[PDB]
C-alpha cells in the first residue's frame, strides 16, 4: 500500500486512534485522582503543558478529562505560581532522552505540591538518556522522528492530525540553513 | 436544558463551532491563495493571543491543514518580516489586546496581517476594531468554555457557555483568614 502524506514515509498513529488512547487514559486518571476530590475553582487538577507543540495535546487531553468529570487548570512552560498543596498533572506531546521532563518534575516538587505525575501522548522508551518512566502514556513510537499532532520539524507539520514519519527527503533538503 | 449544572444556557456547541470554522477556513483558503503557502519555507505564521487561545488554536490550524493552509504557531517574535500573519485569539471583547498585538507586528515589516476571533463581542469595544475572520457572534455576556475560563477554571468545556450565577457566588469563598 502507500502513505496519505507525501511528506511522510508512513502513518503510525491517526488522529482516531489517539484520541481512542485518549480515553482510556482519561479514565485511568479519573479513578486515581477520584479520592483527591477534584472541583472547578476549588480544588482542579493543575495541567502543566511542558514544549510548545504540547497545545494540541494538551487542548484535546483536558475536554476528554472534562468528559470524564476531572476539572483541570492549565499552565503553560513554552507556571511555578499557586500549586503548592494542589495536584500537578505534567503533558507533554513526546518524551525519549527525559531530559524535559525530568528537571521540570524536579522543579515542581520545589513549590511542594499535593502530589505530581507525568502523561505523555507519544513516548519512545527507546531514547533514554536516563531512567524515567510516565505514569500515564498514550502510545508508544520506535526511535524514529515524528510529526504531527504538535510534533514539529522547524516549526512546520504540527497541525497534522497524525503522528507520522517524516521522510528523510524532506529534512535533508531542507538542510538549507547556511 | 443543557447538560450543565454550572450553566444557564449553551449558546454555541462544540460542533457548531468546528461547523463554522471549516467555512471560514475555506475563505482563509480562497484569501490566501495568490500567497504561495508551502509548509517549511512559506507558511501562514498563525499568532496566538491569550493564555486560554490555545485549544481554539489547536482546532483551527488542524482545520486549516484540511482545507491545505500550511500553518506554523507562536505564542503571545522575529523572523516574520516579508511573512503573511494570521493572529488568532479565542474572544474578541474590547479589543484593547487584539490593537496593541497587531500594531506591534506591524512594525516587523511582514508580508500582511489579519485577525481570526473565535467569538466575537461587538458590544464590548472601548475602541473600534474590526476582523477579518469572526467564527461567531455573542451579545454582552460572559462566557465561559472552548479555552475560556472563568478564574483559570472551565476551560476544557466543549461549548461555550454562560456561568449560572450560583458560580461566582458559591465562589465567594472570602476564607483569607
Ligand atoms: N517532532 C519531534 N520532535 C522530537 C522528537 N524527539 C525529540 N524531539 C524534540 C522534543 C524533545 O523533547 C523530548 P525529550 O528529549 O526532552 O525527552 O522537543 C520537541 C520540540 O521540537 P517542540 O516543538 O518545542 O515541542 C520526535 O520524534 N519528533
Ligand atoms: N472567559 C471570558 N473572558 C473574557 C470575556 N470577555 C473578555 N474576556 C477576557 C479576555 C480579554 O480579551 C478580550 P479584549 O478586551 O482584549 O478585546 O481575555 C481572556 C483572558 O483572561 P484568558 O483566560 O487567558 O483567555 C468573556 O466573555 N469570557
Amino acid at each position: 500500500p502507500a502513505c496519505k502524506y507525501d511528506f511522510a514515509t508512513s502513518v503510525l498513529f491517526t488522529e482516531a486512534e489517539l484520541h481512542t488512547r485518549m480515553r482510556g487514559v482519561a479514565q485511568r486518571i479519573a479513578d486515581d485522582y477520584s479520592n483527591c476530590n477534584l472541583k472547578p475553582l476549588e480544588n482542579p487538577l493543575v495541567i502543566v503543558s511542558v514544549l510548545k507543540g504540547s497545545f494540541v495535546f494538551t487542548a484535546d487531553m483536558v475536554r476528554i478529562l472534562g468528559d470524564f468529570g476531572v476539572p483541570t487548570r492549565v499552565e503553560f512552560l513554552r507556571g511555578l505560581c499557586d500549586i503548592r498543596g494542589k495536584h500537578v498533572l505534567v503533558l507533554e506531546d513526546i518524551l525519549d532522552t527525559a531530559l524535559t521532563l525530568r528537571e521540570v518534575v524536579d522543579s515542581l516538587k520545589k513549590s511542594e505540591p499535593a502530589s505530581i505525575k507525568t502523561l505523555v501522548a507519544i513516548d519512545k522508551p527507546g531514547g533514554r538518556k536516563i531512567p524515567f518512566t510516565a505514569e500515564y502514556v498514550v502510545a508508544d513510537v520506535p526511535n524514529v522522528f515524528v510529526v504531527g499532532y504538535g510534533l514539529d520539524y522547524d516549526q512546520s507539520y504540527r497541525e497534522v492530525r497524525d503522528v507520522v514519519i517524516l521522510k528523510p527527503s524532506v529534512y535533508e533538503t531542507w538542510g538549507k540553513e547556511e
